[PDB]
């Protein structure tokens, strides 16, 4: 295995939990792969492909993102930090795009995968970018189960980086739809304390974080060091017991030994 493959294997024992973690570094196409073909849970991680799928959406029906939808009071689930505020009244596209990836706000995800037909419409857009392993199967709240062996709302580490970097970096959605989506993960609140907190302070960072049962733990990210190439970079990680508590430092530790290890 490489250097980085011992010291990822010595943080997941010592962590307790499972850890999955891919990199692709964009400067010459290498990558770092711990348990990279390996489900996990994506949780909130998910809200990516939602939010995209929708931008797809868009760049045929021209004002779609700011159509107005609906807030009603049986919407809210258990996370609407944003979609509370506008019960009774609307939200558009964009704004519940931006709520979903900003603020993790469930409501919001749930209107986007009801823009897109349910869950499946979600795994569709997948399958139109070319990832065939991405599998979105619940609305919010219950994708984040996070069971053991159940394949429901997972996908693989080496997956996600790729579909991360074709959205980000790469020409899966349109020019305007990949900046938009590049500057709602960069205003990301959620992930000071994830991925980012393992990476110098001068790099710049946009994520999305994601927790669950099970103590999963999990953000994916796309990151510009200073003065090279884009890094892409997915850190999954969960537990043995359904209670377990958060992780994000599992995650910020696994962020430093791939940036020691550039
Ligand atoms: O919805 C949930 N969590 C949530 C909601 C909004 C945002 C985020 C988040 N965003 N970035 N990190 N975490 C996480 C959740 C759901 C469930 C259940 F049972 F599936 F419904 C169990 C959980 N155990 C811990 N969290 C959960
Ligand atoms: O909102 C969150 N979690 C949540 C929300 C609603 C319900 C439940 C839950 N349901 N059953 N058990 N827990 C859990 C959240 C959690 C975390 C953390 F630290 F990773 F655990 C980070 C976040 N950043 C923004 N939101 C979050």
């Amino acid at each position: 295995t490489s250097a980085v493959q011992q010291k990822l294997a010595a943080l997941e024992k010592s962590s307790g939990g499972r850890l999955g973690v891919a990199l692709i570094d964009t400067a010459d196409n290498t990558q770092v792969l711990y348990r990279g073909d390996e489900r996990f849970p994506m949780c909130s991680t998910s809200k990516v492909m939602a939010a995209a799928a929708v931008l797809k959406q868009s760049e045929t029906q021209k004002q779609l993102l700011n159509q107005p939808v609906e807030i009603k009071h049986a919407d809210l689930v258990n996370y609407n930090p944003i979609a509370e505020k506008h019960v009774n009244g609307t939200m558009t596209l964009a704004e519940l795009s931006a709520a979903a990836l900003q603020y993790s706000d469930n409501t919001a995800m749930n209107k986007l995968i009801a823009q897109l037909g349910g869950p499946g419409g979600v795994t569709a857009f997948a399958r139109a970018i070319g990832d065939e392993t991405f599998r979105l199967d619940r609305t919010e709240p219950t994708l984040n189960t996070a069971i053991p062996g159940d394949p429901r709302d997972t996908t693989t580490p080496r997956a996600m980086a790729q579909t991360l970097r074709q959205l980000t970096l790469g020409h899966a959605l349109g020019e305007t739809q990949r900046a938009q989506l590049v500057t709602w993960l960069k205003g990301n609140t959620t992930g000071a304390a994830s991925i980012r907190a393992g990476l110098p302070t001068s790099w710049t960072v946009g994520d999305k974080t994601g927790s669950g049962g099970y103590g999963t733990t999990n953000d994916i990210a796309v990151i510009w060091p200073q003065g090279r190439a884009p890094l892409v970079l997915v850190t999954y990680f969960t537990q043995p017991q359904q209670n377990a508590e958060s992780r994000r430092d599992v995650l910020a530790s696994a962020a430093r030994i791939i940036a020691e290890g550039l």
